[PDB]
């Protein structure tokens, strides 16, 4: 149970994003939220999805991770607007097609480093403002892929982003425990969503979850969301620096 | 809430167990629970714990994993006895006190058969015979420790015998997957047990998560029971072949 | 790389396709002595015919069941009173029973479950108990594990959780003979046409797997696990201890 | 092994006691021609000097900063028309703000992540393309991380997340390169005295707890790290790739 806790939910752009399954558990266990978003167009899906949602009412800012002061002016803006916070789930990635598309050795350097910029650092500073509203400690998740372990087709640039992000949630976790601050990352199988058109392959890697993954079916988002109320919540005291995979069990097998 | 769910916890010696931390949880969570003891010193105790909780009525079996017969009995009457269950959480395992101290080259033969036995096998035949009362599906967790993933002082045979239990995880849950069935591994911090008794520089283990560890304390056998809790109910419902750590965050650093 | 002077017994040859002959070939190539060991006369009329396409002068040739402490003990002691110390083991041992390599791992058998394990992973810890006493200036042990013990793949099954139990072996006996000089490491060999591959199911489909989908594009063989046994029993690997080493052409990096 | 008629290009030689400078004796006593880049002006002066220790009858030096493509761009393209095709490259780069470096790692400058992530982890995807060309027939890459990489360890806080990403930078080259035969890998080393060590908080109580803790119990040194390298450029490592290779004494293992 949730009530009497407020959660930042950054990277919901429409219906089938990955955080919309989380704010929709977390507000199923009458948790307070607040959304952040970088497009106008994400702040219109929000305004309507938040008609679904039982919020009585719409904390919506936006924050570019691109810029250091929508971070720092987006989350002290929160925290006059509504005190402090329980926790961050963090649903923000991007590469280029251009980037993705090709080989991973041609990668070019710019966008190598817009990958790592949003996918990851993104994460560092964001932590950095949440610690501010966060004095008695809180939680902190981000959402990663299996590609961030192990080379897989196509995901180029962007699995090379996701183990920068994993080796994040670690450093900060080591750093921010003292303060009583947990950080943790959610490695979601495959689902369909806006961003998943910019991986080549992807229904190839939907099928190989449904015949090969353990479960023998995929995941969905609401699946993501149950497990982020677990790590946003009390029930993991104790777990910090963790990556759990919701994802049928693939990780586990080869 | 766990209302009309039934588990089988196997592994209560005394106030001090990890598996009575479960109990706890589980019990709050308006579980009803099963247990099942070694032997007669466990029993009469056992009894007396749970007045502690709040179940309705005392269901006891004894069961040696390490006998066939009694496992297979033992969840034959439990099935006569509640019907269907929702899931098992097993927290047992044993070696030789001299084999968990000085030299792991010494081991006998006899000492490692027996801690793969007790502390790894079980758990095959514990899955296979509770699958029986599990039709729709549910969820079984084992309790293990760093030193199955690392060299550790002193753990020892205890080490190999939890990386073949964490093994044993993996292939269960690819095994069980398909009728619904998750298996996963909760790896606990060190926690004064009973068994911790027996574990050569168990005082030492404790200190160097107190001030190594990302949150700098001990965690305890209520934290275990609560990630057992989110393990084996539906907030998991996408997760398998997973091993957590309730560490305080030790697993991520070095 | 030259290891004239140095002297290695080999364990687990069957016949001319075990990945153990391929490390043979290679340590011999390079100049070594080696002894071999064997459990069925049958692999060692197979040793004595293979033994002429090596260059070694002469056959060292002991009957090791790893089954028995005093087969262990006794081979070790022999060995060490022919040929002096040693200078490290190639362990590549290991035995189910097939109805535990296919279909169902719920269904194992204790007796199957234990028996994999004592043959599988308890022999390299009392063969290394026993190789240490040759090993008075330290040296080099190395056994042979699959993907299989680190990841649940189809049909495996109780040699997965033999293979783990073997991986946390040979970290433990870093830790505990490390003090000694002795270093201890694993191969992670991929899918090869062996006799005992007869037994996983779905060998087949296994091999055809790698080709497709590894980074190199091609199954590895014996010889290619020759030489990485040679870098891990040799002054090359100095510093290496508790590692896994993967020869089977990126397939463990990759999912 | 034998490394006569091979060729290759080590990145990274600062002074005596650079890890590429171990790389490079090892390598030059084998009997490769070696290939140099370096991005300061003096430390091309402590190669001509290093050179001298050395068997190479020629000093084949490059400036190559890799923040530059321009810079990777040429350089291997001089490389190659001044020595033909090579067999393969020795990564020893890495680089992040001692202001960065010496704070909490959640205060880490947007600027001095990225500045880690070009240097330490871009640099090789850039360098493998370029080398590429180089190498038609195949040949190996070994990169240089550190366990920082794998776990959060105290005070290396941007540099291990740039590791983090250099290992996988590894992995996804192993399988996109794969298929032209060309290797790619990881040595993962431990602590060693050296310029960049000095950026480091707590530098040697990291070294006393490797004698304190690791398997060994003392701490390794660069040729070590060579001799794996050795390996790892040459054919005795055909069928590893996208491999990180621990030459830490075993601690990597322990907990
Ligand atoms: N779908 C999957 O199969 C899958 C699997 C595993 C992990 N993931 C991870 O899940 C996370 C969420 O993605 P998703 O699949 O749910 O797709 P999504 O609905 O497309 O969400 C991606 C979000 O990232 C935000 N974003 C991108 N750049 C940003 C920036 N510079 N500043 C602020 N926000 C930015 C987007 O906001 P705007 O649209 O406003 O630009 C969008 O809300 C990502 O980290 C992704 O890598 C996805
Ligand atoms: N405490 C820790 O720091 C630690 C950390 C990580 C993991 N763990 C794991 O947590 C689990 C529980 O241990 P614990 O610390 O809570 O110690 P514990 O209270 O002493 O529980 C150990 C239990 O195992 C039972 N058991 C032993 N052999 C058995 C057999 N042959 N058949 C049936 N039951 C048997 C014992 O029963 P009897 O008393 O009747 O003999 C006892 O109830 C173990 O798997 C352990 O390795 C413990
Ligand atoms: N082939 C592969 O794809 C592959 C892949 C990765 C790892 N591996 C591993 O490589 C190692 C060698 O197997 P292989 O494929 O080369 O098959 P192999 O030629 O069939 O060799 C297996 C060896 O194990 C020996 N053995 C079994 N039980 C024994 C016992 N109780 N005492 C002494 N020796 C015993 C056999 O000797 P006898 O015939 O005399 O009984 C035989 O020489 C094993 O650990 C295996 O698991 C194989
Ligand atoms: N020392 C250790 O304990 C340790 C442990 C694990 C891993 N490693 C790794 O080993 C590698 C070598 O470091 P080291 O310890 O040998 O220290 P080092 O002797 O200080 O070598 C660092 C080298 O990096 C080069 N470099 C930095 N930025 C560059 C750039 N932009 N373009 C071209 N070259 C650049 C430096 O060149 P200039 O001097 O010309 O600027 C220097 O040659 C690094 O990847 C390091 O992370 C070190
Ligand atoms: O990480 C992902 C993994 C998968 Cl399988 C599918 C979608 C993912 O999400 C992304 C993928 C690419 C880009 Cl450019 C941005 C995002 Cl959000
Ligand atoms: O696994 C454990 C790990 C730790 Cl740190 C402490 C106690 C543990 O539990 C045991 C240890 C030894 C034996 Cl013989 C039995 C059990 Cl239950
Ligand atoms: O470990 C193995 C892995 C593969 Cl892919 C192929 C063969 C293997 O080797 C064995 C498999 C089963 C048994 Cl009963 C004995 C051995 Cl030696
Ligand atoms: O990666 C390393 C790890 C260790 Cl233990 C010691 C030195 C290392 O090398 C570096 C450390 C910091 C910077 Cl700024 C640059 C380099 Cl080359
Ligand atoms: N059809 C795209 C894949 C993108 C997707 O399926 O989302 C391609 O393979 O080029
Ligand atoms: N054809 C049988 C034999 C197994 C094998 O070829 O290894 C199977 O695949 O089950
Ligand atoms: N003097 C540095 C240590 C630097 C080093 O050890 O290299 C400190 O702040 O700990």
């Amino acid at each position: 149970n949730l009530e009497n806790k407020t959660y930042v939910i950054m990277g919901i752009a429409n219906k089938r994003s990955i955080a919309f399954g989380v704010a929709k558990v977390l507000d199923q266990l009458g948790a307070k939220l607040v959304f952040t978003y970088r497009k106008e167009r994400s702040r219109k899906e929000l305004e309507k999805l938040l008609e679904q949602l039982n919020q009585p009412e719409a904390h919506l800012y936006q924050i570019d991770v691109q810029s250091d002061e929508e971070v720092i002016n987006g989350f002290e803006q929160i925290g006059k607007d509504v005190g402090n916070i329980d926790g961050v789930y963090h649903s923000i990635a991007f590469a280029n097609m251009e980037d993705l598309r090709g080989r991973f050795s041609e990668t070019s350097r710019e966008g190598f480093l817009l990958a790592q910029d949003i996918s990851s650092y993104s994460l560092t500073i964001v932590a950095h403002e949440a610690k501010k509203l966060m004095p008695e400690g809180g939680s902190i998740v981000a959402t990663t892929y299996l590609g961030g372990e192990f080379a897989v087709q196509n995901y180029n640039v962007m699995g090379v982003a996701k183990a920068s992000l994993e080796a994040n949630v670690k450093y900060l976790a080591l750093d921010l425990g003292p303060d009583n601050i947990r950080v943790n990352a959610i490695s979601a199988g495959p689902i369909r969503t806006l961003s998943a058109k910019g991986v080549g392959g992807f229904n190839t890697i939907l099928k190989e979850i449904e015949e090969r993954a353990p479960l023998k079916r995929n995941v969905d988002q609401v699946e993501v969301g149950k497990t982020a109320a677990y790590l946003l919540s009390d029930l993991s005291s104790g777990v910090t620096g963790e990556n759990i995979h919701v994802d049928s069990g693939f990780h586990a097998i080869k």
